[PDB]
């Protein structure tokens, strides 16, 4: 029920997913496994998260229990920013791989676009915006293409089977395309109605780039309208809308009882009209920006 | 009134822009505007009048009106020469054409990488990338077109070095591998495209800002405070940049308002008048590689 997007490194990608991001630690365990067995094959992570070890529980019930094989599973995580330091990437990826308990991520982006000075892991995990040093934000002098080759080198090692980037504006993108041997096979973005990025989605996706979407929008007239058009729910709508052009999708919601609606949306089609309605909805307004961090110039 | 760079050479907060001058005009436009005042010359291999730039210089100096060191030129490397190995070729035609030793600061012009033509084939190239009107790409990284630049300011051959239409993600970047940081950024910039995070960004980080508006003399805001001010809207918009730090390129020069344009230093804008002319960033932009073959560099 769920089709899958073969990436550029050749494995297949399931074009919709189930977000680890803001999952509690206390039950994150419990919910991934329930996702599993509501039908969820992929799993959205990230260093960030905090909660890498619970999902590798969630997982490893399920594969313990017989429910799946760890080569049914897709496993997403994302190479936080103080660890863009060829040395440290590595140092990264260890922990990610320990607490998740495999052998390899079947996906490792780099989360943004950004590098914050080095914190060990024993210092602060996950060190989200500390830099070392109270609540100064530091930065290290590491090219984004360094960071990309030491991804490189881990996939020969085996231990991720394919690379990508989050949050990356076509500019940098491009730029990368240039230098990298593997290319970026994933592009995640902050993508919906209010920001989406029409040029950007279009030269990823023509440079064999995998575009994967992340994040009222259930109350405005034009969702509401196309909704009760195809007798479908707003969420639905959203997510067919991206599903629709190709891209995969990690759905905002999932409570319990939404797991298996948030994933089996796509029985009708959007057409060319509703398409230029809800472009006109797009005001690039973007919730997920740097900017308000320090000031870091990644959008503009 | 000059900027001292990031490299520490000065640069004249007023130049006059080569973009667009006439063959036939260069050197004689060129050779007025020095005798006008102007010492900086923003010009360009793409612009394909460098050889008459370089007329209008020798005339000036042969003259004994100024001395080569007192003449800034700018020029910028073209697309088709991103490759570190093509990079002081294109250089060289750039030293020849306008027949001096060194440039005083050479531009990476655009953040895009064209594949080589031989200057015998085509110069300048333009959008022709040797295959009919194909446009066909190279695989050079912006810092490794970067290193060959800091190669040959080490050769004596490039006074400063910066960079063109350069997004924030990319200029960032750029910074966290460059050992001569870029020291000037030189961006489509007016009251419709103010881009005052970037303009923001690249100021702290010591960047200096030339501003060009190449592609509001008759709009409402500008005109009441130019007729308040009494002075041409003109003077107003290059008042409103240079008083934040920007070096401009006045996008005209016409021989009456040559002294004009390198004379509006005048007066200042208040905080209000800043705030007016605030109101009028709407985000257009009119120079974008997008309409050329969709090139995602402000996307």
């Amino acid at each position: 029920s769920i089709p899958d997007i073969k990436l550029s490194s050749g494995h297949l990608m399931p074009s919709i997913g189930f977000g680890c991001w803001k999952l509690a630690n206390a039950t994150a365990g419990e919910q991934v496994y329930q996702a599993i067995k509501a039908g969820y094959r992929l799993f959205d992570g990230a260093e960030d998260y905090g909660n890498e070890k619970e999902v590798g529980d969630g997982v490893k019930r399920a594969i313990d229990e017989g429910l799946v094989k760890r080569e049914e599973i897709f496993l997403t995580s994302k190479l936080w920013n103080n660890y863009h330091d060829p040395k440290n990437v590595e140092t990264a990826l260890n922990k990610t791989l320990a607490d998740l308990k495999v052998d390899y991520v079947d996906l490792f982006l780099i989360h943004f676009p950004i590098a914050f000075k080095f914190v060990p892991i024993e210092e602060k995990y996950p060190p989200g915006f500390y830099c070392g040093d109270g609540n100064n934000f530091v930065y290290e002098d590491v090219p984004i293409l360094e960071t990309w080759k030491a991804l490189e080198k881990l996939v020969a090692a085996g231990k991720i089977k394919s690379i990508g980037v989050s949050n990356f504006p076509g500019a940098l993108l491009l730029d990368l395309l240039r230098g990298a041997t593997i290319k970026p096979a994933v592009l995640q973005v902050e993508h919906h109605p209010y920001l989406q990025q029409p040029k950007l989605i279009e030269f990823a996706q023509k440079a064999g780039v995998t575009i994967t979407a992340y994040s009222t929008l259930f109350a405005h007239d034009t969702i509401k309208a196309i909704a009760a058009k195809y007798n479908k729910t707003p969420a639905e709508v959203l997510l067919r809308w991206a599903a629709q052009r190709g891209i995969a999708v990690i759905p905002k919601s999932n409570l319990p009882e939404r797991l298996v609606q948030n994933r089996s949306f796509n029985t009708f089609d959007l057409t060319k009209e509703d398409f230029e309605e809800i472009a006109k909805l797009d005001i690039g307004l973007r919730f997920n920006d740097p900017w308000d961090w320090d000031n870091i110039p990644i959008f503009v």
